[PDB]
């Protein structure tokens, strides 16, 4: 038996993990690697023609998208309904196979957990003024953006971006430059992705920066997700579904988190230090359907009346 896979998930991270499939399963993985969003693009091109039986993609955005076009399959309850809401589709079409978050990332040196204002809407106060990193062009930035402009409006969204960009802000490319600026005292506070910095502390221990999150609902701690889905299209949906359980197995979910540096989505996994329980996430996350991030060009948009792009 094989299936083909959809990956918007790099080879080198993906690889190790298909061939285990491999050889626990007998089933062989024929994978397209190509960027998340181009890849929901072409599925929504194939339609019903499509070869592809499952896509992994690392963007709720494109997923959501998916979803809208009605090209994904409702996965069997078995699989998704004893997920944490934050980690799987309401109705059953996707779910989350790693936790891709918002944090906030401080200087151990220059700052502490106490300076962290309860909602990312504070840190355009004068208290932060040339403290922190903006990356306005990673996509986790942006679908960021979308899921704030999903729960506050575009106003609310708007004045925040023009505060932000009046607070004077350093500019980097991404979250590693943010992180390593830290390091480098050119900024106390980053706004990232949860999976980079757990990189820098497997390389160095002691590397001066810890991330946490706002206050308990808070759309700076929003979860985005590394979902996956079975096209509706597909005739091999059992295969399909036992790659993802897969997926969601405990020696899969522990190597996400302990490798990768994403959140696993299940409980029983040894917590990446960095990160810390699975239970303060769940406690920390925003209430958001991920498949409302499908919106990028309205967030691109705001970005470039904020003068942000
Ligand atoms: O494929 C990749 O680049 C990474 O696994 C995921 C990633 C991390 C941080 C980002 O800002 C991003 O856009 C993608």
């Amino acid at each position: 038996q094989d299936i083909t896979l959809y990956s918007g998930r790099g080879e080198t991270l993906v690889k190790p993990i298909i061939e285990q499939f491999e050889k626990q399963s007998g089933i062989k993985v024929n994978v397209r690697y190509g960027d998340t969003a181009q890849l929901a693009v072409l599925l929504q091109e194939e339609g019903a023609r499509s070869p592809a039986d499952v896509y992994w993609g690392q963007d709720a955005g494109a997923m959501g998208a998916l979803a809208n076009a009605g090209l994904l399959a409702t996965l069997p309850e078995a699989v998704y309904k004893q997920l944490p809401e934050i980690y799987t589709s309401k109705t059953g079409q996707w779910v989350a196979a790693s936790g891709r978050s918002r944090v906030i990332a401080y200087s151990t040196e220059r700052a502490s957990a106490e300076d962290i204002p309860a909602s990312v809407f504070d840190l355009t106060s004068e208290k932060y003024q040339g403290r922190f990193g903006l990356a306005p062009t990673n996509g986790g930035f942006q679908s960021f953006v979308t899921a704030m402009r999903v729960q506050h409006g575009d106003e609310k969204t708007l004045a925040w971006l023009k505060a932000m960009k009046a607070n004077q802000p350093k500019i980097y490319r991404n979250n590693t430059t943010q992180i390593q600026a830290i390091g480098d005292g050119e900024i106390d506070f980053a706004l990232v992705n949860n999976y980079y910095l757990p990189r820098f502390v497997a390389a160095n221990a002691s590397f001066p920066a810890k991330q946490t999150y706002f206050a308990e609902g808070d759309i700076g701690n929003l979860v985005n997700v590394a979902g996956v889905a079975v096209l509706k299209s597909s005739k091999k949906q059992p295969q399909a579904i036992q790659f993802i359980e897969y997926m969601l197995s405990p020696a899969a979910q522990q190597y996400f988190t302990s490798v990768v540096g994403e959140y696993p989505v299940t409980q029983g996994i040894i917590p990446n230090p960095v990160l810390g329980e699975l239970d303060t996430l769940l406690q920390a996350a925003p209430s958001i359907d991920l498949d409302q991030l499908a919106d990028l060009q309205g967030t691109l948009k705001l970005l470039r009346d904020a003068g942000l792009l």
